[PDB]
Formats: C-alpha cells, structure tokens, sequence
C-alpha cells in the first residue's frame, strides 16, 4: 500500500519532467525516450528503503477531517522519497563509473550499458541530481517548509560528496595528497584505521541513507521540532555505519547471485571494514601476506585475502559488532519513545529493514 | 576595481567553505589543502565574464544611505562566484567527457599528475554543492533567496540538458537505445544548423548570458522592471554567437592564445563550422570530410581544416557576426526605452563579447 502510492507518484513525476522537456527544452521523442529509460533503470528496481521511510515517518507523525491533510502530507512524502531515491541514483551513476564497477542489481552499471557512453553517463548522473530540484520546485513552490526542506536536502547532498572524497582518497597517504604530484597506493596502509573508516562511512552513507529520510518525513508532516534531534542523529549515524559495514561484508562474502554483482572491494584495494578490522587485530605474518595480496584482480591473490579474513575470524567480529549496534540502537529508540512514540516506532520500522537485512 | 572586491569576496567565500569543512565535516588539513588547490585551479585564472557582469548589472541599477550600495554589490559578487563555481563544476565534468588535455594552458583538472578521474568526477560535484552552500550562507535572511535559487537551478538544469544534446549529437537519434551500441553517424543528416542552434542555446547561452543578467537584476531588486522576453532574446543571440566564436577558435586559434589544442574535430563535434560546411558543400567535399572527421591522425585533421578554409567559412562567419551585431543593436534599443540603465550593462556585456580576442 505504501508501495502502490509511491509508484503512482513516480509516474506523476516522470510525466511532469518528460513533458517539460518536450514543451520548454525543445526535446525530441528520441532523447525523451533515452531519458525515460535512463530514469527507470537508474531509479527503479531497488527496495526503496529511503523513499519508503519518508512515507512511513510522515504517516506515523500525522496524529499531532475529510482526510485532506492526510492526502497532502502523504503525497508530499512520496515526492520527498523520490527526491532521496533520485539522489541515490545520481550517486550510483557516478560512483559506479568512479569505482569501475561492472554490474548493479544484476544489470550492467549504467555507463556499462551497450548504448551509453562513459561521457553521456557522467552527464546523466548530473540530470538525476537536477530532477530532484525540478520536482521539488514543482510540488512544493507554495509550501512554507520549502526553503528548510531544500536547505537540509542540499547539506545532506554535500555531506555525501564529502564522504565520497574520503572514500576515494583513503588509499593514498594523505600527507602526500597533492594535485600536482603523481602518487601510488599506500604500501604501508597506515591510514586503514577504524577511526578513518567511521569517518568515511558517516559522511558517504549515513546522512543521506538514514538521517535524510527521517528529517524529510518530519518536515512534510510539520513535526521537525517534536523530536530530540541529537538522539535522532546518533541513531541515524549508528544505523548508517552498520548498513555500510553490512555492504562491505556482503561485498566479500555474499555470492554474486544474491549481491547483484561479482563483488570487488578487495580487487579495488578498498578501505573496507574488513580491511581495517583485519589490520588492527592481525599479526605481523598476517599483515605482510595481506599487503602482498590486497588490490589485485588475480583470482588467487583475492582468494588469499579471503582465506586471511576467514583465518582471523572477521565473521565473528561482525556478529560481535552487530550485537553492540543493536543494543546501542535499542537504548536510543526508547529515549526517543518518551516524547516521540510515533517517531520511535517509524525508526524501529527502519531498523527492521536494516538489522540482519538479506538485501 | 570591481575585480578587487570580486577577489576579496572569493577569499571570504573560500574561508567560510574550508573552515566549515574542518569544523563540521571533520576534515583534516591534508584534504582541506587538496580542496583549496582544486577550488583555486578550477575557479580562477579566467576572464570572469559571468561573474563580473553580475556586479556590473547591480551597479547599473542602484538608482532604480550610501551603504545599501555596499550590501547590494557584496550580494552581487557572491552571485558572480555562484555562476563561476557553476562554470567550474561543468568544466571539470566537460573536460573528462570531452576527453580534453589542457585548459587555459594547464592540464585539465583530471589530468593533473596526482588527481584521479575517479576523484575528479566527485570534485566536480563538490563545486556544484558549493554554489548552494555559499548561497545559504550569505543570502539566508535575504527575501529574494527562493527566486534566486529557483532560477539558478533552472539554468543549471538547462546547461545539463544542453550537454546531453552536445554529447548525443554525433549519433543518429532514431537509434538512441541504451541497450544496443551504435557507432558514430556516417551520414551526418543531423549536423544541421537547426540542431546546432539547440545544442548551443541550452549548453552555453543560459548560464553564460542570461544567468549573469538575471542575478544582477535580483540583487538590484529590479527584475520585474525589465522586458524579460527581450532580455531573453538578447541572451540567446548573444550566447549563440559566443559559442559560434568558441567553435571557430577551437579550429583556428593557435593552441597558445587559446590555452589548449582543440578537440571538436577529433570528437566529431557538431561545431558551427561542421554544420555550416556540410550545408553548403558539394558531394565530393562531403565525402572527403566524411573520410576525415572524428580522427586523431594529424594530416586528416589538416585536410578537414583545409576543406573549411577552402569553403570560405570565414566570410560566412563575418556575415553571421554582422547579422548578429545588427540584431543585437536593435534589441538593446527596445530595452533601452523602458530600462535605460539595464541596456547599458547589456551593451557592456556585448562589448566584452563582440569580436573577442582573448
Ligand atoms: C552509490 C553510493 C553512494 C554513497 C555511498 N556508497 C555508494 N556506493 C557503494 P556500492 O553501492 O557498494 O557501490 P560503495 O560505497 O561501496 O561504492
Ligand atoms: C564546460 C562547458 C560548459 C558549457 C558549454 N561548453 C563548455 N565547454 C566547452 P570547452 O570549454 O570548449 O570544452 P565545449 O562546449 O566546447 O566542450
Ligand atoms: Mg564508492
Ligand atoms: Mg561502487
Ligand atoms: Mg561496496
Ligand atoms: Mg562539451
Ligand atoms: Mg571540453
Ligand atoms: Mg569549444
């Protein structure tokens, strides 16, 4: 039922967008066709956890009529959800190019589609981000919360890009970070710290994936200040670290057929939670071997790293992390429940879609 | 001296942005230092035609204390930097997309020795995000904020649509199908003046010409005072002409006054020369062109160039420039009538544009 409406508003947004191109940007049928397929492939097919969370938070918070408010709040909530989903899609397009990924949810990455050029794809991602602004101005022009909704959505958008910078520079010794001088992979790996990993992940995932759907849902239902923000943020940061940690773990141990891609972070020499947790507990013998084998397509060198990760019980460390998170999450949600029982419950519902996710 | 304050506010903008990163986004001196270089390299060293035009429009309009002047002109330099940062964002992405080698005589951002393409794509995105950040900082209490950012974004969006037109313009559009490959078009039935006009209008004209005038107007609190249909006609014609000039220079300006060796031939770009050549050419000429366009072999590239040379494209260009100058003159008068002050600032903008050497 949340799914049924979400999906109608998708059609609504697409129609306004594609038509506005036809009417005011002199676009031809062919490019409109190009763009409708780009939009569908890039924005549809996922679980819509971010987008659906807005609707769910908005519904929860209604309690504070023909049902005319209800109809308007829930429709705004779907628009907002699509804003966050189109933001994800923009990033996905750019991130797959940047991470030189091959597939995503069983389909070739967008820039790997037979008829999509690498150059057109960069600009396709840019289109996605702009559509967020376009749809928002179309639906919300006469909303009092406009300026505040967009101010936060743009801060979150920026935080995610800062996060991407962290991620994409966490393999070179930062003291040697310099545009005007060539530089290779950190052969010492001394920056692969839990501390630095938590920073990468807070900024690249947690803000847009966990804080923004909560905050947007609150805004459209006009309940932003009914909620302890500090505790809400603690939650989002914590749920968002765990999610990313899950992404990292699944990237190594989850079979392609369930992951939607032949996972590569090892290959990519990525600063993952597995890398860093391994490096901190690991012996000198283990560490040298790992250094000898991380960041290489060779099937046996990446399977060495996998044996090492197993040897060192990273799977059990994960069970231990997940358990700490769950209790930290339980305690925070109850502090929320005191004054925000409707909201705590929608966060619960978000935690449910996250904790031990199959994805 | 408009340049002097323009650079002062750049520092202010910079200082707020980098300090917000260390204070609120847990950044370290190394990445901050990387981001200061990136911001400098990509945002400075140009002519600042877009940015300075905002200031000039706002100066031309503060008659219709003597310290509202101070505030309106400070607003106007922020706006100018929003538009230059917007440019810079697109140059970062465009040079990767267009696979270019230098810009203004340095290696393009993504060719810098220790910048990856991977990181440069995201650098581009940082640029765009900064336009929003700087604006919320200086303008949050300013009542024109919603209108300013609304149009700014519309122009951003039009620039990106134009880039789509540019980048899909060497393939037959009937066959645009994400799921099937298709090589460069062998018939160029769509290198037309028509299609050229559309690329250029959206990708250049709006952010380069309209947006600087529009933002100057908004911080002057004088937008409804001008004939927008006319202002728009002007920006579109002025913008088309500029890009025509960009295309011609790409082929005929010697790398060193240009600041790069040109890419439009080898990319098989729908340039103004390509479409103006194709429209007047014999069939022999068309076949020779067809055997040589979208190629890096340097004597095919000087064949193509000699085809253009020997089809008199400079007389065609001189006649276009004259017909553009003439229509510019007319439109500036229709606008001078009710908006005397604004016309002048549009005329100064045209003066920075008409037969530009730099
Ligand atoms: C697409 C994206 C946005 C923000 C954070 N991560 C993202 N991608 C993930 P992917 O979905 O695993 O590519 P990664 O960070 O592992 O490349
Ligand atoms: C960067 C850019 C933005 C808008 C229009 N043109 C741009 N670049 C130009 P360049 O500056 O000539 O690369 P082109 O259109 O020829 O690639
Ligand atoms: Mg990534
Ligand atoms: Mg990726
Ligand atoms: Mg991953
Ligand atoms: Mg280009
Ligand atoms: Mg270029
Ligand atoms: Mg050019």
């Amino acid at each position: 039922m949340p799914m049924q409406m979400f999906m109608q508003v998708y059609d609504e947004i697409q129609m306004f967008l594609l038509e506005e191109l036809e009417l005011k940007f002199d676009m031809d049928p062919n490019r409109v066709r190009y763009l409708r397929k780009m939009m569908d492939t890039t924005c549809l097919g996922g679980k819509y956890n971010r987008g659906l969370t807005v609707i769910d938070v908005a519904e929860s918070l209604l309690s504070l009529d023909d049902g005319a408010r209800r109809k308007r709040v829930l429709h705004d909530a779907c628009v907002c959800g699509w804003m966050i989903e189109f933001l994800q899609a923009h990033y996905l397009v750019e991130d797959d190019i940047m991470d030189n990924s091959v597939t995503r949810r069983g389909k070739p990455c967008w820039y790997r589609h037979p008829d999509v050029t690498v150059q057109c794809a960069i600009n396709d991602g840019l289109l996605l981000k702009s559509w967020t602004h376009m749809m928002a101005m179309h639906f919300f022009a006469d909303r009092p919360f406009l300026q505040d909704l967009l101010c936060r959505f743009n801060r979150v958008d920026y935080t995610t890009a800062v996060g991407q910078l962290y991620d994409v520079t966490s393999m070179f010794d930062s003291n040697k970070l310099d545009p005007d001088v060539s530089q290779p992979t950190t052969t010492d790996f001394a920056e692969f710290t839990l501390s630095n990993y938590k920073r990468i992940v807070k900024y690249k995932t947690a803000y847009y994936t966990y804080l923004l759907p909560l905050v947007m849902g609150l805004i459209v239902s006009e309940a932003l200040p009914t909620v302890d923000m500090g505790v809400t943020e603690e939650l989002a940061m914590l749920m968002g670290e765990y999610f990313q940690v899950q992404d990292d773990v699944m990237d190594c141990f989850t079979p392609p057929e369930r992951l939607g891609k032949v996972g590569t972070d090892i290959q990519d020499a990525k600063c993952s939670w597995l890398a860093v947790t391994f490096l901190a507990k690991a012996s000198s013998a283990q560490v040298a071997e790992f250094k000898a084998n991380y960041g290489s397509g060779d099937s046996e060198k990446v399977a060495t790293v996998r044996r090492l990760y197993e040897e060192a019980d990273l799977q059990g460390d994960y069970v231990a992390y997940e358990a700490a998170v769950a209790e930290q999450v339980k305690e925070l949600i109850e502090k929320l429940r005191l004054c925000s029982p409707g909201f705590a419950a929608s966060v619960e519902t978000l935690w449910g879609k996250t904790y031990k996710r199959q994805k």
